[PDB]
């Protein structure tokens, strides 16, 4: 047999509904989300992290003068200071007194900590969708396994064929440029290809961890060694890496909507309850059972106790009930108002049973079916005082 359905796309509840093909007795079916992962496609443009500016020593050309090429190295930066005349330790150095020399040569590199801590930018197209269902059905347990979320791809959960999707909408937390740092991911709406702006985010973005050419952009400026002294002044602006890592907005794992979080290691948004599933399951026919042997029920009535519409099942109802034979039969409320906690019943002689059930109205509409009949069940005045709510 098969049956098509719709359901809402929340995890924590189940999903439940009697499935019946006239001449078999109904098999009751609830189908419950565990996981759903959007997971976009995701291709690493750059890693950004804070610089080192590295210094090689400087080349003082005693009498004479020493100018310099341009090198093959990130942020490279040359100029040549007039009349230094430095003094080293333990005498002065090369008395020419206007020595005409002095090479500060300082020029981009990744730090030690870029491989511990960066930021990586991922671009983010629309990708794929699945999850993780676990289904029961009649009397076979509970059984769970990875399904797509897509009309085309079928999951075998036990023997069972299930189909679920597409999803109702493409809604997605994420957007065309996101970053990825730590377990944490932003919406930071622009990573910069190869343009960085000296010290916003990208200063020092690598094609990818190990590259071997940083486009390094930090304002390196070279400055003159004061009052006859060897070393290699310079001025940057400070790093970009480390203001946008003070300063960030917050993450998208605290301002995503739907109530989600984001898991890292596929970039998935987990749970994020939005929409509907359009459902098929295909039921062995094993299965059923011709209806001979099951329950026949009529001479149904149906009082309701006490109840009160709060999220947990806060009712209670009893349904009085004249017996055909002993067996064990099920129930399922196909309406909207109420959500029914019990599964299976045993009906024995004159078998008059108790339920609860969770409902959002003052007065409920609900309709209970109990084993290829129906009751309905008016309801009475109900009191007022994370689950199941029609709320309509």
């Amino acid at each position: 047999y098969e049956h098509t359905a719709v359901m809402p796309n929340k995890v924590g509840i189940p999903y439940k509904a009697l499935v019946e093909r006239p001449g078999y007795a109904p098999v009751h079916l609830q189908i419950q989300l565990v996981n759903t992962r959007i997971i976009p496609s995701t291709n690493l443009e750059y890693i950004t992290c804070k610089y080192k500016t590295k210094v090689p020593s400087p080349v003082v050309k005693c009498c004479g003068a020493t100018q310099c090429t341009s090198k093959p190295h990130p942020d490279y930066q040359c100029q040549v200071f007039s009349g230094v005349y430095p003094f080293m330790y333990g005498g002065a150095y090369c008395f020419c007194d206007t020595e005409n020399t002095q090479m500060s040569e300082a020029y981009v590199e990744r730090s030690e900590e870029c491989s511990i801590d960066h930021a990586k930018a991922y671009k983010v197209h629309t990708g794929t969708v699945q999850a993780m269902v676990n289904i029961t059905y009649g009397s076979v347990s509970w059984r769970s396994a990875d399904v797509y979320v897509n009309g085309e791809t079928p999951a075998k959960i036990g023997d069972a064929k299930l189909i679920i999707g597409p999803l109702s909408s493409a809604w997605s937390p994420f957007d065309n440029k996101v970053v990825v740092y730590g377990h944490e991911v932003y919406n930071y709406d622009f990573p910069e290809y190869g343009t960085g702006k000296a010290g916003s985010f990208g200063d020092l973005q690598s094609r990818t961890s190990t590259s071997n050419d940083l486009y390094a952009n930090t304002n390196l400026k070279l400055q003159r060694p004061q009052a006859g002294i060897v070393h290699t002044p310079f001025t940057q602006v400070p790093s970009g890496f480390e203001r946008w890592k003070k300063d960030k907005g917050a993450p998208l794992n605290d301002v995503a909507p739907f109530g989600c979080s984001i898991a890292l290691e596929p970039l998935r948004a987990e749970n994020c309850a939005v929409g509907s599933i359009p459902i098929s399951i295909d039921i062995p026919d094993a299965a059923f059972t011709r209806i001979s042997e099951t329950p026949t029920v009529s001479d149904l009535e149906c009082k309701i106790t006490e109840c009160t519409y709060a999220f947990d099942f806060g009712g209670i109802a009893t349904v009085a009930y004249k017996s055909s034979k002993a067996g064990n039969c099920p129930i399922h409320s196909p309406s909207g108002v109420a959500v029914i906690k019990e599964n299976d019943v045993t009906l024995a002689e004159s078998g008059s049973f108790t339920f609860h059930f969770s409902t959002a109205n003052i007065h409920p509409a609900f309709k209970l079916q109990v084993c290829t009949s129906a009751v309905t069940c008016k309801g009475d005045c109900k009191p007022p005082k994370q689950h199941t709510e029609s709320f309509t």
